[PDB]
């Protein structure tokens, strides 16, 4: 599990696997978010740049922070 | 009845029961905050993302922190 | 009066009585900071939501800690 | 030795052009007359709003730039 | 005397320290007086003045000596 080398398709699959994100995943792909970009995102970006609501933004960022661990 | 598995509606009722929060509850719901998101909130998010003032934000976060114990 | 049960109006008066804070008290009232919120404040909160500089923020927080003991 | 603050529009062009997927985005940096000084002031939102760059690339480009500032 | 220092007493004290001649203007920009200076902590310097931990540590150490 090295998210640092994930592709845009890998990130889409990852986001799509998260509860309630089947649709939000297309926004990650539309913004060409790959593994490198994924690890740099913060709630701010998710809300400002991708119109994601605060609840999902935080739960997604919590799932991202868990990846940053092995 | 464990906040970590609360729904958006559960969080709405919880915030709604709080002094001065009957409208602010609608903002939690519009933001789809469930138990898992509620427990990750910090004062800064309430003020920035939901435009809540610092006094209510402090008191809400305090009510949230008492849940975690 | 114990600070924990102070109203927004009480907090205004307290901050307003402090050297250099006559205007800063208006920001406290605008933020609907009552006693409960006042005692939960930290310097970062003062610097963030109220643009207060660290020098006064440290002094306002010390004056606040003076209340809590 | 390097000093990004005194880079010209051409220097910045070459730098962005060396970045993965940016051979084309570099022409927009030049069209916007971004020199070293401007380069160091850029943020993701500027890149998205002013240059039509998507968030994933904007994030990665700003990260490479932040590496310069060090 | 340090407890009764002015915002100027501080600028003057900080300016005296290695590498601290310029960041001394920050203390006046944040209006740090004696009582503020003596209640200041490392995390505060990192947050409010963008200072890195090494310098924040050394600056606070010089301040704690005053006491």
């Amino acid at each position: 599990t090295e998210p640092s080398i994930w592709t845009v398709d890998d990130v889409w699959a990852f986001i799509h696997s998260l509860p309630g994100c089947q649709d939000i995943a297309d926004e990650f792909r539309a913004q060409e978010i790959d593994g490198q970009a994924l690890l740099l995102l913060k709630e701010d970006h998710l809300m400002s740049a991708m119109n994601i609501k605060l609840g999902p933004a935080e739960k997604i960022c919590a799932r991202i922070n868990s990846l940053k661990e092995s």
